[PDB]
């Protein structure tokens, strides 16, 4: 929609993939023919080692988070334990289960022994990071990125605050000149690599600075959007600051931020951006995004887009 | 240390947990004496399993990523394999020893070869389609700080580059203008900026508090940064550029919207970690060398009464 | 990608060679098949090994750090312990499976736990000693490049804050004004570097090659340019503002004396990694906005050829 | 002697540890009296496993330079295989003599088989790492520093073209002027911390600019050196600029240099421009380094230094 290299929100292939792999495993267990009283007491335990694991990795964070529990969690201990094991109703009785269970269907602590020193190794050597993929959707699903913030700020702070009036400038401009006629929308320029020219001649030079938009004030540069040389279109075009904020932050060494961040992080404010402006009631279709990437020229994307 | 509530980053209680958990299970096996080779057998098709199982769960999660190769993955499959099962290299290896190890050591106690294949796809499909290997909200809480994954790290940077990059450097030539042409008492050059923890962000700070008035306005896209005074008793006991860190605002502004996808518990975790993060950026700062202090404060006391403190 | 000779960053083929190596060593075990049972063992007893020679080895190397600790590590006694043993944790972790899993598993052909350290130790302290356990230069490359331990680094990054940073802002309307004023003369308003591989840097340019003969002093803690036609069988074929790189000419004055330390190896290694460092610097910049351009190369060809097929 | 806080040059702590390790284990064999012809075997063939693990090793870093044959090597296999594998001829020696002591002295091949995996699980996983302190080590004394190249550049750029006019430009303003004497010393400042102001008096209100000095050119500033607001002193005073540097390649991300990295190399840089000034012909007593850390009162340091 936006642009093709936007990346569209995760699906659910892990939960098809899922069902065709259980499928072929149930396939694959039939062909077997082994008894299933032992399957199903082997699953069991199996799963109330998983229980058991889960259980040793949530109290080795628990023992992290317990120094955050004035902070993040408000002092409050049945928070912190949350946070660091799930749901605590449906884990306790899942992990007492899974003691009955342990207990009863069979040495007994040598398993156990084993079990956590898998976890403990796990824990210690890394063997239990995340893929980025895992990451990815992570944040993603719960809104754990840079773009979100900057680009609801964006909206809050600048878009929320021109936009009821910049019909009205407009319409001021139309019958205080004659000249011709700019659109109501406030075209906004989304070049995806994060580099923004301090000016679009800088930019293209298809594009020429024609005027500024009459007025507290907020500065807008209507452009000769030049075909050929003629003028073929008058756009009112603003540029997306976060975007430049994105560049700034890769730039800097305090910010954390990689270039592989700094893209994704411009794909996804793009994509928030988008989301956020389609449901405004502030915008009513007088506002643009113009979202562009280096393999081309900015002039005919703003023509195609008149 | 802006606020007593304000949360530090990770430690490594979670390594420290885990040496100790180890060294109490090495002492119970020493204890019990079962069959060691035996023991070592299982623990390397144990671990084993869990690489097989991790191998498992990427390559159901790869299905999702691999109609993702294009957009979120420059369209390189390698990349694409590289993100659904941690380093390519190092991750072979490891299940290439599972492989061999798995078909050639015997099981005494547990599955056979494809009875444990079986009966393992069975365990990590049922974690993914019931959604059983999920992540408690303290891993997500340390894999998006410790990854900068915040939208409070986008605020602070964007509020620090836009308005403090810019005016800060002006500040104090400006503030000379204004004090070189005034006589009382003097402004600091300082910008003082407020950092309110609940996000309650009025629209004017004199009828915020009673003891903070309008003083001026500051003489120069122009930067009018109004300048206010502070009522100590009736008399001004100190005066400075006194405004709100409007990325707050934002912020309450976000968790009031519903489109934002962004709890009150979001909105209060944000703006700590928006404040913590203005503060290490303003502690660096080439331009904002001890030219900008900042007033953190949670309502549950007087806004007036810090920021004279802070004087 | 300058020239053919500068080294391109190194790749994953050591991880790659020991992927196929232990693929084709588990291949040849099954088809020798030895019994797992002392296999496994071994195996762990052997890494245990190699865990406590690494431990002996940062206890050893700690021996000389341990009086550093005050300057270097600014005091901190677990600053110096994670520098001289690797990571901590970790390592703790390991080394605590090696004393547990060696004192406890059997040995038939292998030492006695009291044998073992009497041995391990006397072959550690000869491998340190006698600089048995030395890093072949390969080894020393990898591990300088990784972590940027270079004066090409240096070099680099302080041309380029120091020069090119300062300059390329102005060049531009410096060049405008050169070009609006002459019309006859045209000077692209690109700096224009020259990068000798050899590090020959001679005080006059025109001295490199007949067709480079300096034109102009292009117009202005002031700095300065020149301009340098290129003659095409003694026709002018085009003209760009040639400067030499002094950090180049400084690392040939670095190997010439001998106080450096500094290899003609050495320098010529560090010419070619400042070119690359460069290159990327000048490219990820915002300033170097195709504002500047780099001129490598190494005399076995002239230079004029080159600055035109650039030009 | 510059400062407090730069590290001295490494000593060979190391090498006497390893002889007190190498005593005291000769002790504790000599006491538990094994027999001496296997364990003269086993010795030999424990070092012929290391030289083996070296060997493989070897094999797979050169598999790792082949494809660079042609850019760091000068496209000469032997200088690669020299990179990969140590010294050809001492290394081939010490490992025919492990393979023929393996292939007499002893499940044959199967150990082998054992050592190869070990190796390949070394490379691969990356078991066999390097510490902080041995990189240090190797790089200090290799001379593989940042701080080298600036403080060398530095001083062979400027103090090597200006001092020697320094002292006849300072006679000429001494009898251009009258009275105070500025010494023919030029002080350089060496800030630890790297954080240098763009003006000796915003630095310090106890330090003022008085003058410059008289005439590519090099422009010197001289500072007046008050105390208690009045002149105490008179010299020269200008920045370190490589420590500038130094900040700003620590403020930008591409440069990959940390904080940590921007003191170590600030205070390698201190060091070694101190070494090079000691034995420079170019120096002769005209230029005297003041070193200072914030914990600062900089007038009262160069004041000492007067
Ligand atoms: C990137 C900065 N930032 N990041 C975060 C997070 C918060 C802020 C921030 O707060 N910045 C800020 N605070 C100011 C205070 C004063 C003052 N007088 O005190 C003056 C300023 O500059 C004029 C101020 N600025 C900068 C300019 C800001 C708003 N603005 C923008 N949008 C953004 O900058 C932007 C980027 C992101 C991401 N999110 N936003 C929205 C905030 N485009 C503009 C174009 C014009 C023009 N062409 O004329 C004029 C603008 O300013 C009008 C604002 C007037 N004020 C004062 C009077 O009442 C109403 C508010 C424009
Ligand atoms: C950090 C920049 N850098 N990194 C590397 C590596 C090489 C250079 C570099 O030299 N860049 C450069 N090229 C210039 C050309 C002109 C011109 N008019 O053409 C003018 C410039 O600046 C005004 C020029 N500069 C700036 C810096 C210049 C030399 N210089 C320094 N030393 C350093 O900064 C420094 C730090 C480190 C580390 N290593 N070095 C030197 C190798 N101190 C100075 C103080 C004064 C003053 N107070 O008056 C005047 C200086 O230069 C005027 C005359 C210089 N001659 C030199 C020969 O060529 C013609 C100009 C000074
Ligand atoms: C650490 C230790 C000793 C351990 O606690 N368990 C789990 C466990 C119990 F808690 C309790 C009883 C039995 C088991 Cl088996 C385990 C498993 C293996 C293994 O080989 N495979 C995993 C595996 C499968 F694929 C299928 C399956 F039905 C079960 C299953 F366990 C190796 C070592 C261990
Ligand atoms: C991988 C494998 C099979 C192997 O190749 N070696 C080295 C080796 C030979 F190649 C060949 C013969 C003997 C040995 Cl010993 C080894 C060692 C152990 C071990 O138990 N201890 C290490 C250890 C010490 F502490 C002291 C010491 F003097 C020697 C020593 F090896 C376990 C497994 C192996």
């Amino acid at each position: 929609s936006l642009h093709p290299s936007i990346p569209c929100p995760r699906g659910h292939g892990a939960q098809k993939a899922a069902l065709v792999l259980l499928s072929a495993c149930l396939v694959t267990l039939w062909g077997l023919g082994e008894p299933p009283e032992h399957t199903l007491r082997y699953l069991v335990l199996h799963l109330a080692s998983l229980q058991l694991g889960l259980l040793l990795n949530g109290v080795c964070s628990l023992a992290e988070e317990l120094r955050h529990i004035h902070s993040r969690y408000r002092g409050s201990y049945w928070r912190t334990v949350r946070a660091c094991l799930g749901c605590p109703l449906r884990r306790g009785a899942l992990l007492l289960l899974s003691i009955y269970f342990y207990y009863s269907l069979p040495p007994f602590t040598w398993m156990l022994a084993l079990l956590g020193l898998s976890q403990a190794l796990n824990i210690l050597l890394g063997l239990k990071g995340l893929a980025p993929a895992e990451i990815s959707a992570v944040c993603e699903k719960g809104n754990f990125n840079v773009a979100h913030g900057l680009a609801w700020s964006y909206y809050i702070g600048y878009l929320r605050l021109i936009l009821p009036e910049l019909q009205a400038r407009i319409r001021t401009y139309n019958q205080h000149y004659n000249n011709g006629a700019v659109s109501q929308r406030l075209y906004i320029l989304l070049p995806l690599d994060c580099g923004v020219p301090d000016n679009l001649s800088m930019a293209d030079p298809n594009i020429r600075f024609l005027d500024k938009l009459p007025q507290r004030v907020y500065s807008n540069s209507i452009y000769e959007l030049l075909e050929n040389g003629q003028r073929a279109g008058t756009c009112v075009l603003e540029y997306a600051t976060p975007l430049q904020t994105l560049f700034a932050m890769s730039q800097y060494s305090q910010a954390g931020f990689s270039r592989e961040d700094r893209l994704e992080q411009a794909k996804l404010f793009c994509r928030t951006l988008e989301d956020i402006l389609a449901d405004a009631p502030e915008s009513q279709n007088n506002c643009r995004l113009i979202a562009y990437q280096e393999p081309f020229s900015l002039s005919q994307e703003v023509l195609r887009h008149l």
